[PDB]
């Protein structure tokens, strides 16, 4: 089993960046990226910084670029860091897709 | 609006998106995601197939259209939107409810899957 | 473990009727109640039937009474009744209180 | 506002609210949930507590006080609201950015407890 009382959320926005693909000593493949979602004039902007792992992860790092407007949806996490000692909260991402609100895609697999 | 009931949903969508017009001219587009959990089995100490969720969709205008070009039976997809009722005649005198998802946003999960985005 | 890949939802909304309470066979309570959410000039009403087991059921049934303004956390299900074969959404509750919005509230326990 | 970031957060109050006043004599009231999940030990066979996610919240008004009456340190809260940002002074010339949460509804869930509403 997973998890449960786990805190879910989807999030709407746009990559800050090209995501960042590596491998772990195992191989494993794990892509970073921020999510930057504005809500409206134009209010200020809420930054997530996500994860994902594996195949999903390469998927991500071959389809998606920056600025690409994505849904993502996943669990928050919290990491601790660094000044006196803070928290951040991070996205631990459980499916995410190129929104087709602007655009159209060419799915294949 | 405020108060709207929102909802994500994953799956599979049943059947090509069906794309149609309204007398305004609007584009919408009407598809089906079915949403397959996994259960836990304790016992066996593996993973099943639970049972699916079935919700008719509806989008409008240019991302219907979008949608219609992008999306095909059986594609996974990620589905934002909310909750709607709505009531039909039925004929023989007794109206129906049904519960849809209204999208706000959609797009193809890359969890097995790649795409190349064409941003209009 | 429980299940993943499930469609949950929150929604905000009062009781159309006082809870339901009923005991199983086994001597397990379920109570069953549907949360009207209104959007807004008003929109049209969202009817969600909802579930909830065992000792929260219980604690439903002692707290709330129709109208009652709740936020309820759960997952969806389908359920099918009739016609000629129709389905109906519901909600397997994990989570509900009456919401503080528009009053307070004596908690115990 | 559209294209706000919804959550709902499960948890327990760190401490009793904190209720303020602003210049404008509004309410706003703080507090942190604490939301335990629970992960399954596969080995074991048995469910443990999990890490708890601690999140700020932030609510305002009638509603702040409504709160500020009714919910005590550790009571367990049902929160619907905002993930919002902000940025703040620090001292030594850096602004650290937080995100909290923008409370719209919060009330004490039953799963252990009973209560009784006093509907203003």
């Amino acid at each position: 089993k997973t998890m449960a009382g786990d805190t879910t959320i989807t999030i709407v926005g746009n990559l800050t960046a090209d995501p960042e693909l590596r491998f772990t000593p195992s191989g494993a493949a794990v892509a970073n990226f921020t999510v930057a979602s504005t809500p409206r004039k134009d209010g200020e902007a809420l930054f997530l910084r996500c994860n994902i792992w594996r195949e999903a992860a390469e998927n991500v790092a071959e389809s998606l670029t920056r600025g690409a407007r994505v849904i993502v949806s996943g669990r928050l996490k919290q990491r601790s860091f660094e000044g006196e000692k803070r928290t951040v909260i991070e996205v631990e991402v459980d499916e995410i897709g190129p929104s087709l609100r602007y655009a159209t895609a060419k799915v294949n697999k």
